[PDB]
């Protein structure tokens, strides 16, 4: 499934290069653009644990979710992830658990030791 293609096709988009963060793009935004350090951004998202479980999605909250990039307000992966990405850009990302919650997890939901999916859609983005 989806989990298993970012294994095998996606891109490596860490420093480190250490396979912690990969993505798919699976549907190209507009422009060249992407966010800066400090911007609002806006998306979309579905999330669960690789294997399936803990199933969570933005759209249930019927608002997008919002942060300021590259500031620690969300897991690494996704200050790492949201930065590559387009307006309208939509992408997988397969995230080991150094790049999320760690041995210590987000309990009682995410367990130690979780490798995590997503399907983010980048909506917009803003500087303050
Ligand atoms: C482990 O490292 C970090 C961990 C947590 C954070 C905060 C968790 C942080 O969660 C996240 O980083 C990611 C990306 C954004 C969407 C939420 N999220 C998740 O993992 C969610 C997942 C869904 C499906 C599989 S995981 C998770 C849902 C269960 C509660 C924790 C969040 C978070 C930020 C802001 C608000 C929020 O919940 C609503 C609220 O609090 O009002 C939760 C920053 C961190 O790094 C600097």
């Amino acid at each position: 499934g989806a989990p298993a293609t970012v294994t095998e096709q996606g891109e490596d988009i860490t420093s480190k290069k250490d396979r912690g963060v990969l993505k798919i793009v699976k549907r190209v935004g507009n422009g060249e653009e992407t966010p800066m350090i400090g911007d609002k951004v806006y998306v979309h998202y579905k999330g669960k644990l690789s294997n399936g479980k803990k199933f969570d999605s933005s759209h249930d909250r019927n608002e997008p979710f919002v942060f300021s990039l590259g500031k620690g307000q969300v897991i690494k992966a996704w200050d790492i992830g949201v930065a590559t990405m387009k307006k309208g850009e939509i992408a997988h990302l397969l995230i080991k658990p150094e790049y999320a919650y760690g041995s210590a997890g987000s309990l009682p939901k995410i367990p130690s030791n979780a490798t995590l999916f997503f399907e983010i859609e980048l909506l917009d983005f803003k500087g303050e």
